[PDB]
């Protein structure tokens, strides 16, 4: 589909054997979500943007469907104010920004 | 364009009559430039991000071109992290998400 920046670009995301709202977000390198208890191992990490940094924790090779869009990859999980699909996902969905 | 997002959807934007390179940022509602001079009045505002919130210089109605394309509107300057272009100029120049 093609979206508009009008409002926020807030997408239906199934994670874990969820569904969960997120953004898609061309700024976040990395796709980071709400506090959830996902199982597997995972790597201390450290994220950074406007007023500091969090904590999160990174799981690796997380399958996550973005409408209907199949996708595996990096998933950061922390005490985020939002959910947001980042760059290592909006690959591999074919997404594009386009003016 | 049409852009992808193997790398950070960086740009080249001229305002105040200098050259800046920015970001893309889908997942920002409004566009936060780092520490510079801008001619014309500002008011000082809260802008909260992933990290916290930050003090910034709020102009208003500036002039600035992003990537070819020119915008008139709301800039905030003050300790982001990089450039990042946000909605509020993202619509004006005609930018949306296509997967
Ligand atoms: C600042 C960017 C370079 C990086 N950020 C993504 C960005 O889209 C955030 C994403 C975001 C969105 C909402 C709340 C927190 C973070 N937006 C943001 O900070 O925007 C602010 C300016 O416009 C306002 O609108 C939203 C917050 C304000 S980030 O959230 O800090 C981030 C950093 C690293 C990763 N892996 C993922 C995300």
């Amino acid at each position: 589909p093609q979206i508009t920046l009008w409002k926020r670009p807030l997408v239906t995301i199934k994670i874990g054997g969820q569904l969960k709202e997120a953004l898609l977000d061309t700024g976040a390198d990395d796709t980071v979500l709400e506090e959830m208890n996902l199982p597997g191992r995972w790597k201390p990490k450290m994220i950074g943007g406007i007023g500091g940094f969090i904590k999160v924790r990174q799981y690796d090779q997380i399958l996550i469907e973005i409408c209907g869009h199949k996708a595996i990859g990096t998933v950061l999980v922390g005490p985020t104010p939002v959910n947001v699909i980042g760059r290592n996902l909006l690959t591999q969905i074919g997404c594009t920004l386009n003016f």
